């Protein structure tokens, strides 16, 4: 398995046990859910990762993204160089979208709610009953589970 | 996160996304999961591990039995002697009570569907929704993936 972890708040967000694939020039990954019946219907991703549902006004999300943005740019300068430009102008597009269709998405952060971790977003498919969920890519870490005896 | 595999033949068969408990005195895990209407109506731990149903004659799993607890046997010999008594006579009792009551479950294999590999057992809760899974908990070993940066 591989497990895909917020880089900044060390919570599991999702893993490879769905269909995952790479949106928007690489900038985002993009996991498709199934929806469960069982017990109390919702999202298994969110289920599955203990993915806790969040609220804010715009203007809080605003000040959160950019401080947001500002931890990951400073990790790509430190570590992957070649990313910060792609990431701050792609990300300044994404938010740019976010913001003028704030109240169509649901916004879910890591388990252990930290402010400073990364904000997903849960949307559906055009079939009305597909949940999928778009993370950014830079702010994620992955660990590689395969039998590390 | 928690993987737990087939000691035998490596499929991944669930982690610790799910409900788990020890059932019939550390023989057995119980694994307690969801039922997923998106796409086609299933159960989540056998989708997202890709396990697969079986099937079999009664003679056939006899067969097949006894060799996977030889195997098993073999392995607790070596590695954890204080298991045999214990394994081999709860295996024993369970084995009746899946041959006694043989049309009323679902068997399922990793996802590779190797001969010599665990099958597990698929019931449903008396709310007739609730799907779980049952695993020889000696069959197992478990990876714990937990940042090894």
């Amino acid at each position: 398995m591989i497990i895909y972890r917020d880089l900044i708040s060390h919570d599991e967000m999702f893993s490879d046990i769905y269909k995952i694939r790479e949106i928007a020039d690489g900038l985002c990954l993009e996991v498709e859910g199934k929806m469960v019946s069982g017990g109390i219907t919702g999202v298994d991703i969110v289920m599955n990762h203990h993915l806790q549902e969040t609220s804010f006004t715009k203007e809080a999300y605003k000040k959160y993204i950019k401080d947001y943005m500002k931890s990951i740019k400073g990790k790509l300068e430190e570590q992957r160089p070649e990313r910060v430009k792609p990431f701050m102008t792609g990300a300044a597009e994404q938010i740019k979208h976010i913001l003028a269709n704030f109240k169509n998405y649901q916004f879910f952060i890591g388990e252990n709610m930290n402010p400073d971790g990364m904000v997903a977003l849960l949307d559906y498919r055009e079939d009305g009953v597909t949940p999928y969920m778009i993370f950014f890519k830079d702010g994620l870490e992955m660990e590689k589970c395969l039998e590390h005896h």
